[PDB]
RNA sequence: CUGCUGUGAAUCUGCCGGGACCACCCGGUAAGCCUGAAUACUUCCCAGUGACCGAUAGCGGAUUAGUACCGUGAGGGAAU
RNA sequence: UCUACCCAUGGCCAGGGUGAAGCGCGGGUAAGACCGCGUGGAGGCCCGAACCCACUUAGGUUGAAGACUGAGGGGAUGAG
RNA sequence: GAGUGAGAAUGCAGGCAUGAGUAGCGAUUAGGCAAGUGAGAACCUUGCCCGCCGAAAGACCAAGGGUUCCUGGGCCAGGCCAGUCCGCCCAGGGUGAGUCGGGACCUAAGGCGAGGCCGACAGGCGUAGUCGAUGGACAACGGGUUGAUAUUCCCGUACCCGUGUAUGUGCGUCCAUGAUGAAUCAGCGGUACUAACCAUCCAAAACCACCGUGACCGCACCUUUCGGGGUGUGGCGUUGGUGGGGCUGCAUGGGACCUUCGUUGGUAGUAGUCAAGCGAUGGGGUGACGCAGGAAGGUAGCCGUACCGGUCAGUGGUAAUACCGGGGUAAGCCUGUAGGGAGUCAGAUAGGUAAAUCCGUCUGGCAUAUAUCCUGAGAGGUGAUGCAUAGCCGAGUGAGGCGAAUUCGGUGAUCCUAUGCUGCCGAGAAAAGCCUCUAGCGAGGACAUACACGGCCCGUACCCCAAACCAACACAGGUGGUCAGGUAGAGAAUACUAAGGCGUACGAGUGAACUAUGGUUAAGGAACUCGGCAAAAUGCCCCCGUAACUUCGGGAGAAGGGGGACCCACAUGGCGUGUAAGCCUUUACGGCCCAAGCGUGAGUGGGUGGCACAAACCAGUGAGAAGCGACUGUUUACUAAAAACACAGGUCCGUGCGAAGUCGCAAGACGAUGUAUACGGACUGACGCCUGCCCGGUGCUGGAAGGUUAAGAGGACCCG
RNA sequence: AAUUCCUUGUCGGGUAAGUUCCGACCUGCACGAAUGGCGUAACGACUUCUCAACUGUCUCAACCAUAGACUCGGCGAAAUUGCACUACGAGUAAAGAUGCUCGUUACGCGCGGCAGGACGAAAAGACCCCGGGACCUUCACUACAACUUGGUAUUGGUGC
RNA sequence: UCUGAUCGUAUUGGGCCUCUAACCUCGGACCGUAUAUCCGGUUCAGGGACAGUGCCUGGUGGGUAGUUUAACUGGGGCGG
C-alpha cells in the first residue's frame, strides 16, 4: 500500500513510500536472473538518442515468462511474490509440479499456495493463462499477445487491465487500457485478472534525490535554452517561446501516428482526448 | 552522343546518319571482340651542359636534417 | 590524457550531536482512537576535520603562479 | 642580360646598446661555534648546541620518469652568490622470485570481429568468436648480509603444482561376485470394427381438420346508362400456414462379438544389464555480491608492573626508597572455543536441448536435540636448544665477541570474526574456479610413506605529495593508495614532543620615509563609508530557562542567565575490569560470583591562591522586519553563484508496440529486454487558497458539399 | 511594486534630521491569474532596512616587531628608446610648447624621496562611423533534406 | 443508316468485393550449428496485389543552406 513519512526534514515532507505488504521474499531465484546493464539513453553510436536517462541503481533483470505455453494442464502453485526492479508491477515465482520454477506478473488478488493451471481446460480464476476462444466475453484479463505466439504485450503494467468486449470470427474486440479498441486473433493466449499493485501511482517521490535514483536525470525547458539550441529558446526576459510549440528539433505537436500502417485495419477507433 | 524509369520495332524496296521536321538524293551498315607506331611522365641509375646559386643564397637540409626542438595528436621545424 | 555527460569496476568519508518509523511495557477503552516511558537508529538532518568547492577580503598584478597565496567562508551519508 | 642601388614596411636574420651595474635572487622554520679538508669555505665533511615538521616536511608503493642509484674521479657549462659540493659532467659497477606485482587462469564496460546483413564506391553495424582489470580464482613467513638488490641471495621453518622410481596397502577387469530385470506362448476382463438391443431427438413421403385463396368459375349486392371494377360464399388447384398420428433414416449416450490392451500360468533371475577408476566442452549446485546501523566477542598498539642491567648528571635536597634503559619473536602445523550457519532417510517423478543415483517438485516417515556437520575470530600448544635484544668488552672506518630478566595487569582501535547479523528500499557484475550427476572412455588403476627431480616469460636500481612525475625554471601550484607513537583533547582539530627527518642553494648590516604581515591603545563608539567592507566581539562542558509564528516536525544552540583551578574529607566509597580464594558442573578453550590489584568519573562539604580558574592554542555574534526563490543541490575553468538552472508536485499534447521520438543513405541501434499507473514532448514549479472572459488573427485536430489545382490518361480542331 | 515617467506623489511610523525602509491611499505613463495570481512555516556565503553587543571603520592618530625599501659584497634582467650640455612665465602655432617669440630664473655631477607634465608605457579603440565577415531570427528571396499526394513499374486471378 | 431508347458479343478505363501464387512479417517450429535473440533455408500460421522500394508529379518545409536588406545626411538613427 502507501505508506507516508513524517516530514522530518524538508526532503521528506511531502513524501510516501510504497508499503510492500506482498512481498513474501527479498532475494530472487538464482537461476532466474539475468546481468543487465544501463545504456544511459545511447545507442550503438553511443550519441544519445533518449535525453534524461542515466545515474540509475544498478539492476539486475529477471526473466518473466510471458510466453507461456508449453506447460498444460500442468498446475502450479505460487511460492513467493517477490519486488522487481524493471517493471511497475510484482512477480509470483511459480512452481510447476514438474520441477520447474518460473517468473510471472503477479496478478491481482493473487495470494501465496495459490494454484494456477494454463491450457485449455483452465477455470477463469485469476492467474489462469488461456487463449481468447474460451474466455467468457466481458471478462477482465491481461498480459495480452498481438499474434498467435507472439508473447504478451498488452497490459502489462501496474494496476491495469483489458475488457474483453466480444467475439466474431477470429477476432476477438478488446478495450485496450487507453480506451482505444482493437481487434485480435482468437487465437492467441491471455491471462486473467487485473495486474497487482493499482496503489503505485500515489507514490510521492518527494525529492529529487529520488528520482535519480530510479534513474532519470533532470530536464532542461525549451524556454530556457539559446535560440541555437531550442526552437523555444531566446528572448531578453521570460519568454514563451513566441512561437507555436515543437520538439527539440523542430516538428511541432499534432498526429504522429504513421499513416497506412498495417495495424490500422484492425483498429477500431484510438483513444478520445478531454471529452 | 550518353545515364536512370517506362513503353517497345523492323532483317535489305531493312535500318541509322547528313543541326527541329517531311519528301527525294548521298553516305554508312548499330546493338560481338581484340589491335603497334606517332603522344604524356621521371621516385630511380649513368654521362653531361649552365651570360644558374656560392653558405641570411642554392633544397627545409654543404655541419648529426626531416635531426635537435615544439605539439596529446595530425603536424610544425631550425642553427652551425 | 584538460573539460562536459555517460558506462564498467574499486576506494574514501576523524569526531561529536539530534532521535523518524517500527517494536516493547504501562496507561485508555467494549475493542479503538490516543497518552507517557523505553528500546530502535531514520534523514538530498545538525556542528566539524580529511576531501570537494570557491563567498568576502587583503596581497599578488614585467607575479613564487599564463589565475595563485593568506586570513576568514560553503558542502561534508550524498543529485557525494 | 639583369635576382642592379633601402632609411622608413609595429619589415626578417644576426650582432650590440639604452633602461643599469639598476629590479630581482622564489615564502609563511633560523641558525651558531670548534676542528677538518683544500689554491681558495657564510653555503662541503665531522663534532657539540640551537631551531622546524611529527595524519608530516616521517615510512612504503601505484602511475610517470629512465640510471637520477653505488664507488672512483671532475670543477670553464649548469646551480639564481661562492663551491673543495651537487639531482650537473666522466669512467666503471649495480636490479637475482614455483609463493610478491602481472602473462601463461577467468570474465565486466568496451574494442576488434570468420561467415553475415546493409551500403554507388569508400565503408556502417554485427553473430560465432577472441581480446579487455580497476574486479573473481590461485601456494611464505620471521631473521641476517652487501657500497649499492632482497617475501628474489643466505639461515631457519613452511606451503603449492607437475614428473620418475621404489615400497606397502587396498582395489580391479580375466575368473567371478552381487543385484535385478524384461521378453514370447498359454488361461482371462472393457476398449471396440460390425449386424443388432435400449432410450430420445427431428420430419421427407405425409393421413386429417381448419384458414389464406396465382388464377378460374360464377350465385348475390354496390357501381358509371351499362361496363371497368369492389364485396359475401362455395367448387377446387396449393405461391400456402397451423394442430394431432405413424413408418423410415440420423445423431447421441449405455452394455456387448470382432480387434487390442491390461491381468497372470510356463519359462527366462537362463541368454541379458550394470558395478574398479578416469570422467565432460554436456546437466545442476556453489562461485555470487547494495546501503545503513550498532551491540557483542577479540587482538594489534599503547600505559603501567613483578623481575633484570645500569647512572651519581661538580647547584639546596637526594645511595637506593630516587632516576635511566630492557620486560622480545612470524607464517605454518596441531587444537576447534566466542560468533554464525544448516533438517535428514526412503518411494515416485522426466521438468533441467540425450541420460542421470545429482538438482528441482510431490509424497511419505523420522527429528526439536548445544544431536550432528560446515564455518570460524582469538586463547592455549608447537614453530623456538633457535633467532633477536637492553647492556658489557677491548680494538678501532669498523671488525668481532659475550649477552640478563624475558612475569602479571589496565586501556584499547577506523583492524579481525564479518562476503556475519538487524533493518531499510533505490532491490544491489560475469565467467573460470571448486563440488557433484550421468554420456562417454577403460585393463589396469587409485591411497600413503620414502627418495629423486622440473617449476617458464615480464617487473625488481633510485625518485614517487617531489629540485627526479605534470607545471618551458632546482617554479609557494597539481598528483591515487597503504602505515598512524606520547601528553593534553570528544577527535585523524589544535598545542608541545618520540621515532625518523630536515634548517631548501645569495648573504652581512642598519631604530629613514613608505608598503606589506602581525601587535597594543586614553575618552568616545559607526560620528567612517555606497554599505559595520575590514577588524573587534561571540565561542567549550554541565545545569537552569526559552517567544511570536508553525506545514505540528520545527522555530531552538532561540533569547537570557549560573557553575568550572588546586588541595583534603566523604571514600579501604560508586561504576568498569577481574585474579587468588569460594561456589557450581553436562570436567571443558566451562558458568557464577569475586577480597586484592589496576582504571575512572560525577557530586557534596571544607579549605587555599590569583587581576584572571572553558586560564594558552582551540572554539556560534545575536534580535526585529521586507523582497525574491519553497527546500539540499547546479552554473559563466580565467571579472557574474544569483532573484538564474534543477527539483518534488501540476496540467496539456503525442505514443497500441522491431510505438511515438532520436542516431544513421540503409541495415541496425536507443526507447525497453519496457507496454498507456508505461514512454516521449511542452509549459508551470514544495505547500495553501485559487486559476476569470475571447475561437476574430495564427497554429493544431477533425470534416468533404462545393470553388481552385500537377503528372497520367485523353487527341476533336489546327499546321508542315 | 525586482513593474509608477510626472515623483523626494499623499498621509502615518521609525530618526534631533530618512530621495532608502515599513504601513496604507489608487490618479495601474505601462499589475493580474500555469510566459501562473495572492500568501506561506523551514531554509539562503541572496538583496534591502533597523537595533543590541563590540570595536582604530571614524573624531585623530600614535607606538612596536618582522619582510621588503636603504648601505656594503656577489650574480644580474625587463618593458621602452628619432635625437639631447631636455627650466619657467606670458604668448604664438594643427587652436593644451623642454625644443618657436619676448622676457624672467638657473654653478657642474650625483643619491634618497613624491607623482603634476613628457597629450608617459601597455594593447594598428572594444565606444562611434564606414567597408568586410560571421552567427542568430523570421508570414525577406531562392533552394535542399525530411514528411506527404497521385500516376506508373515490381503486379496476378475470379467477380460484381 | 441518322434526331434517339436499348440489349447480348467485343475493346477500354473507374469504383467495389474477394481469392493466392508475387511481395511482407522482430509470428511459430525445425535445420545449417558443437556454441548463435546474428544471418540464410525448409515448413506452419498470418497479412496480400495493398504496403515497401524505384522513376514521374503536386504540396508542406527556418529543419538546414547560400545570400540580399540603397544612398544623400552639418556624426549615425528617426523624419524627409
Ligand atoms: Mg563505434
Ligand atoms: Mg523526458
Ligand atoms: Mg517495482
Ligand atoms: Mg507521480
Ligand atoms: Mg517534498
Ligand atoms: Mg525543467
Ligand atoms: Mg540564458
Ligand atoms: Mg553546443
Ligand atoms: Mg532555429
Ligand atoms: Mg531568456
Ligand atoms: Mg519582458
Ligand atoms: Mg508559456
Ligand atoms: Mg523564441
Ligand atoms: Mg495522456
Ligand atoms: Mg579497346
Ligand atoms: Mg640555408
Ligand atoms: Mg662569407
Ligand atoms: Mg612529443
Ligand atoms: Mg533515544
Ligand atoms: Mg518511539
Ligand atoms: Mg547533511
Ligand atoms: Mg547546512
Ligand atoms: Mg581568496
Ligand atoms: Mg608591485
Ligand atoms: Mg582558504
Ligand atoms: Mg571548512
Ligand atoms: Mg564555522
Ligand atoms: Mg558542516
Ligand atoms: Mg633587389
Ligand atoms: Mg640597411
Ligand atoms: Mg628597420
Ligand atoms: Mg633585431
Ligand atoms: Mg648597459
Ligand atoms: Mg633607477
Ligand atoms: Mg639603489
Ligand atoms: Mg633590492
Ligand atoms: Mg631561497
Ligand atoms: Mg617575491
Ligand atoms: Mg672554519
Ligand atoms: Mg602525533
Ligand atoms: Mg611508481
Ligand atoms: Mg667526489
Ligand atoms: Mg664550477
Ligand atoms: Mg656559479
Ligand atoms: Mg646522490
Ligand atoms: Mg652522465
Ligand atoms: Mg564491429
Ligand atoms: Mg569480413
Ligand atoms: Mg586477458
Ligand atoms: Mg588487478
Ligand atoms: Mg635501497
Ligand atoms: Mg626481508
Ligand atoms: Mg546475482
Ligand atoms: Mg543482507
Ligand atoms: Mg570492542
Ligand atoms: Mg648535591
Ligand atoms: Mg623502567
Ligand atoms: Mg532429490
Ligand atoms: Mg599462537
Ligand atoms: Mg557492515
Ligand atoms: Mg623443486
Ligand atoms: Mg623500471
Ligand atoms: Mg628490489
Ligand atoms: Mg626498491
Ligand atoms: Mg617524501
Ligand atoms: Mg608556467
Ligand atoms: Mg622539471
Ligand atoms: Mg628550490
Ligand atoms: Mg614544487
Ligand atoms: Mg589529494
Ligand atoms: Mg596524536
Ligand atoms: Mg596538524
Ligand atoms: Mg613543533
Ligand atoms: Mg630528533
Ligand atoms: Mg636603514
Ligand atoms: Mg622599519
Ligand atoms: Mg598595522
Ligand atoms: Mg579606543
Ligand atoms: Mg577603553
Ligand atoms: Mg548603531
Ligand atoms: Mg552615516
Ligand atoms: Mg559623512
Ligand atoms: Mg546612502
Ligand atoms: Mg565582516
Ligand atoms: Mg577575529
Ligand atoms: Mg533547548
Ligand atoms: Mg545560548
Ligand atoms: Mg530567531
Ligand atoms: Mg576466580
Ligand atoms: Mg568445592
Ligand atoms: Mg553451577
Ligand atoms: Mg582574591
Ligand atoms: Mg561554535
Ligand atoms: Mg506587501
Ligand atoms: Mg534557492
Ligand atoms: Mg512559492
Ligand atoms: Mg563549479
Ligand atoms: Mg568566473
Ligand atoms: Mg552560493
Ligand atoms: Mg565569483
Ligand atoms: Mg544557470
Ligand atoms: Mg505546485
Ligand atoms: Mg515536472
Ligand atoms: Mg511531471
Ligand atoms: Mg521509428
Ligand atoms: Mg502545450
Ligand atoms: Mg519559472
Ligand atoms: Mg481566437
Ligand atoms: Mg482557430
Ligand atoms: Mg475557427
Ligand atoms: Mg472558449
Ligand atoms: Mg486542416
Ligand atoms: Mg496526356
Ligand atoms: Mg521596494
Ligand atoms: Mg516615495
Ligand atoms: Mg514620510
Ligand atoms: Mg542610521
Ligand atoms: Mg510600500
Ligand atoms: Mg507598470
Ligand atoms: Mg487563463
Ligand atoms: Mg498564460
Ligand atoms: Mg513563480
Ligand atoms: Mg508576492
Ligand atoms: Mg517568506
Ligand atoms: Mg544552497
Ligand atoms: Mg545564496
Ligand atoms: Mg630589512
Ligand atoms: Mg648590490
Ligand atoms: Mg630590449
Ligand atoms: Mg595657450
Ligand atoms: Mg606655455
Ligand atoms: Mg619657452
Ligand atoms: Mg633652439
Ligand atoms: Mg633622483
Ligand atoms: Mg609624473
Ligand atoms: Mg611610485
Ligand atoms: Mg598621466
Ligand atoms: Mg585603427
Ligand atoms: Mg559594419
Ligand atoms: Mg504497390
Ligand atoms: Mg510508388
Ligand atoms: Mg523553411
Ligand atoms: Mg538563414
Ligand atoms: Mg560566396
Ligand atoms: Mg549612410
Ligand atoms: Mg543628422
Ligand atoms: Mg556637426
Amino acid at each position: 500500500g502507501i505508506r507516508k513519512y513524517k516530514p522530518t526534514t524538508p526532503g521528506r515532507r511531502g513524501a510516501s513510500v510504497s508499503d510492500f505488504a506482498e512481498i513474501t521474499r527479498s532475494t530472487p531465484e538464482k537461476s532466474l536472473v539475468r546481468p543487465l546493464h544501463g545504456k544511459g539513453g545511447r545507442n550503438a553510436h553511443g550519441r544519445i538518442t533518449t535525453r534524461h536517462k542515466g545515474g540509475g541503481h544498478k539492476r539486475a533483470y529477471r526473466v518473466i515468462d510471458f510466453r507461456r505455453h508449453d506447460k498444460d494442464g500442468v498446475n502450479a502453485k505460487v511460492a513467493h511474490i517477490e519486488y522487481d526492479p524493471n517493471r511497475t508491477a510484482n512477480i509470483a515465482l511459480l512452481h510447476y509440479l514438474d520441477g520447474e520454477k518460473r517468473y510471472i506478473i503477479a496478478p491481482q488478488g493473487l495470494k501465496q499456495g495459490d494454484v494456477i493451471e494454463s491450457g485449455a481446460n483452465a477455470d477463469i480464476k485469476p492467474g489462469n493463462n488461456l487463449p481468447l476462444r474460451n474466455i467468457p466475453a466481458g471478462t477482465v484479463i491481461h498480459a495480452v499477445e498481438l499474434r498467435p505466439g507472439g508473447g504478451a504485450k498488452l497490459a502489462r503494467s501496474a494496476g491495469v487491465s483489458i475488457q474483453l468486449l466480444g467475439k466474431e470470427g477470429t477476432y476477438a474486440a478488446l478495450r485496450m487500457p487507453s480506451g482505444e479498441i482493437r481487434r485480435v486473433d482468437v487465437r492467441c493466449r491471455a491471462t486473467v485478472g487485473e495486474v497487482g499493485n493499482a496503489e503505485q501511482s500515489n507514490i510521492n517521490w518527494g525529492k529529487a534525490g529520488r528520482m535519480r535514483w530510479k534513474g532519470k536525470r533532470p530536464t532542461v525547458r525549451g524556454v530556457v535554452m539559446n535560440p541555437v539550441d531550442h526552437p523555444h529558446g531566446g528572448g531578453e526576459g521570460k519568454t514563451s517561446g513566441g512561437r507555436h510549440p515543437v520538439s527539440p528539433w523542430g516538428k511541432p505537436e499534432g498526429r504522429t501516428r504513421k499513416p497506412n500502417k498495417p495495424s490500422d485495419k484492425l483498429i477500431v477507433r484510438r483513444r478520445r482526448t478531454g471529452k
